Parts: C-alpha cells; structure tokens; sequence
C-alpha cells in the first residue's frame, strides 16, 4: 500500500494571504521515499490551492453535501468542487460529527454520492471515551464501518482512505500510545477484511487520525497497519514535510 | 429606507464555469432607481464572484461558522471572507435551521460574531405550517427576533438586515399571498420598535423572503413594510434583474 499523508488545515489559516505562504512553504519541501500527499483546505481556499499547489499532491474538500446542487444554503457539492478539477473530499470528520452533528446516514449518503461521482474520500472513524473505558473500541468502530460499507460502489475501493480517529484522546485528559493507533487501524483491517474480503482489506490504506506531530511519526508509520496519517495542526506548520517524510520508516 | 435585494444562489450552479457565465449575464443588466444589491453564492465560487462581479454590487456568503478560525473542519469563518473583500453573509436560512439542524442559540452566536466582526448580516426567520395553522405566526417570529436582539452590538443595526421566510408555504401545499407578505413583515417591524425602539425599526430592512418571481415582485415591492428580497431560484435567471428593478414601485 502506497503511503498516505493527508493535511487537514481543518478551518485555519484565517486569511487568503497565510493560505498562499503556506502553500509556497509546501511547495518547496523536498519530499523522500514514496507517498500519497493530498491537502484539505477551508472552501474559500480551494480554488486557490488547486492553482497554485505543486502538482505532485492533491487538493481535497473538508466536507461536501449529499446532492448535486439545490436548494441547500450554505451547502457546497461534488459538481462544484470537480468543476476546479478537484478529486478528494474528507468525510465525517469527528468535528463534525459532534459539533455539526452529522449522523452516519447523512454521512453514508454522502460517500455514496461521492463515490458515484467519481471523488476519492477519506472517510473518518473512531470512538469516544465511555467506548474506550468499557473496552468496547472495536464494537464502536465496527458499527461505523458497517454503515460506511454498503455506501462504496462495486469497483470503489480504490478511491476509499479510512481515517481511525481517537476521540477518546481528544479533549479528553487521555492520550494515545503508539500501540492504540496500531491495535486500531488493525481492528478497522479486520473488520474490512471480514465483511468486504481479504484483497479490499489488503489495498485500503487505514490512517492514523489522532495527535501526529514530528516528534512521534516515525514510530507511528513504523506500525505495520498504520498506512499514514490524517494530520491536524501540524498540517499549518513546517513541521509537515517530516510527517510526509516518515514514510520511509513504514514498511 | 433604501429597498434592497438579495440573490441567493443557495447550492448553485453546479460549476465554475456556470457561476461566471451568470456574473457576465448581472453584470450587463440595467439597474432602475434605487437599490441595494447584494448576491450570495457557494463558497466555492466567492472569490470569483468577487473578483468579477460588478463593483456596485456586493458579494455575501451564505453561512459563516460562531469562531474566528480553528478545529472545526468544514467550516468557514469570519475572518476567511473578509479576506477576500467581503462584506455579507446570510445567516439563519429556513434549510439551514430545518436540514442543517442549526438552533437560535447557535444563530444568535453567528449574528454576535459576524457583526463584532465587521460584517453586515441578512438575519432569516419566519414560522411553519402548524404556527400559520394556529394563528401563532407574530409569536413564533417574535420569539425568534428575541433571540435575535441581544447579540446585535450597540451601533450594528445598520449593518442588520431581516428576512421573513414563510416557511409554511415551503413544500407544504400552501401558498403565501401578497398580503400575507405584508402582514408579517409588519410583525417584525412592530416587534422591533417595541423592544429596540422606532428609530431602529424605522430603519432597519425587512425582506421577504418567500417565492418571488418577475410575475409578483412588483406587487410585493408595493406594500409598505416590505423593504425587499431575499430571492431563490430567479436569482439563478434573467428574471432576477426584474426584481431588482421592482424598487421603482416601492415607497
Ligand atoms: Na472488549
Ligand atoms: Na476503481
Ligand atoms: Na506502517
Ligand atoms: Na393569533
Ligand atoms: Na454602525
Ligand atoms: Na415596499
């Protein structure tokens, strides 16, 4: 499996001007090994990221409606965003799970459209403190994922990244250990492998949602179902470039 | 007051090249009298559509997020737009508060941000089906215009604009007329001059914000305390530069 680092700037920088800066700091990163970068922007910044951004990565949405276009105010579509040739869209991203409470019908409907209209997804996962106490991960996720599965179209799983998120370690007081990030992604291979078959199970890159920063990426890329990273804040900073970079320690 | 009309592209068109050829068609068209013109679109499409569009025109989002930047992926903030040169943002439309589950606390939060902020806003309210049915319409819009109230800052009311949406004449099989356009926008004014005083509601625009078409704008302009528009689906069509026009017939 190819390697995969997404770059999740979630809603930051605040301005057009520090959106630029960042894509020229991208834009000179000497990137080592063999990986899949893709950079998921704010809206407002996409258009300008898919000009400007080095052609070896890709763009992709935070986020994306269920129908093509409508009477949905606020709402932005897969049309739009294909319409900047832009080929990726992040979906069910835990903030907006919780904060913007999007359900996993909602979210099923809208890698289903996705999907259908030819975007590649990152679709997240993962579960909550009460989950993570009761030893009851690998149930949690599991259900998830199951509601994810019947949305991939026959042939799709070649456009499909999961993203395992510890919410659990996330405002929470708790954190996460290395061997967390690798006993998840591993749970989420063999619930794939399971329901969907060993070849899918074999291909999908499973990445590690939580905290990656310079200071633990090599260790994380280093576990063998770890495929890559959804990373957040670091994302912003030139820190990134050593998170692509870990790649080479994954095998 | 000066009459004022917005354009609400809501989730449309469905590609760039779309939204430009509609900016050329605005571009071209004779404005009559005098009026205010703002037009909202995607996300996606505002910075061509400010690059483009008209400059005695303004451009508006049509959702903003409560905070300034930061974990909240799929957002767009205050601080993104103005970076772009833009003024406007819609907030509080009926789809938003029904399918995107957005409450008046969460609205009022947006109103106090956005104003605090610099932005001038479109404020949207207006009952549904049961409410009209009871003859509880003045109550339900008043209790949302409550809400409302607190979070304008004091010297912001020039910077508020209200629309009414009658949500119940919204795929409900019932129709709004003319006067019950009227009547409601009246509502609002007068609950506004009872708990903010006349000044404020002698001057603050009241929209409607039901169906408007080229073939009843002209008579809605008419009544008295509508103000003007907030415009769907004509806004997308040569129909639009008709209710721009039906300024002339308001007093
Ligand atoms: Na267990
Ligand atoms: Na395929
Ligand atoms: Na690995
Ligand atoms: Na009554
Ligand atoms: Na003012
Ligand atoms: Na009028």
């Amino acid at each position: 499996r190819t390697f995969f680092v997404g770059g999740n700037w979630k809603a930051n920088p605040k301005t057009v001007e520090e959106a630029e800066k960042l894509i020229e700091m991208l834009n000179g990163a000497k990137v080592e090994g063999n990986v899949e970068v893709v950079v998921a922007a704010p809206f407002l910044f996409l258009p300008t990221l898919q000009q400007k951004l080095r052609k070896d990565w890709k763009v992709s949405a935070e986020n994306v409606f269920t129908k093509p276009n409508g009477a949905f105010t606020g709402e932005v579509t897969v049309p739009m965003i294909k319409s900047f040739g832009i080929e990726w869209t992040i979906l069910g991203h835990s903030e907006r799970r919780d904060i913007l409470k999007e359900d996993d019908e909602f979210l099923a409907a809208k890698a289903k459209f996705a999907l259908e209209n030819g975007m590649k997804i990152i679709y997240c996962c993962g579960e909550h403190l009460s989950e993570r106490e009761a030893g009851k991960a690998s149930e949690f996720v599991s259900a998830q994922i199951e509601k994810m599965i019947p949305a991939i179209p026959a042939g799709k799983w070649d456009d499909v990244v999961i993203a395992y998120e510890p919410i659990w370690a996330i405002g929470t007081g708790k954190v996460a250990s290395t061997q967390d990030a690798q006993e998840m992604c591993k749970v989420i291979r063999d619930i794939l492998a399971a329901k969907v078959g060993a070849d899918i199970a074999n291909k999908v890159r499973i990445l590690y949602g939580g905290s990656v920063k310079p200071n633990n990426c090599n260790e994380l890329a280093a576990c063998p179902d770890v495929d890559g990273f959804l990373v957040g804040g670091a994302s912003l900073e030139p820190g990134f470039i050593n998170i692509v970079n870990s790649n080479v320690h994954s095998k």
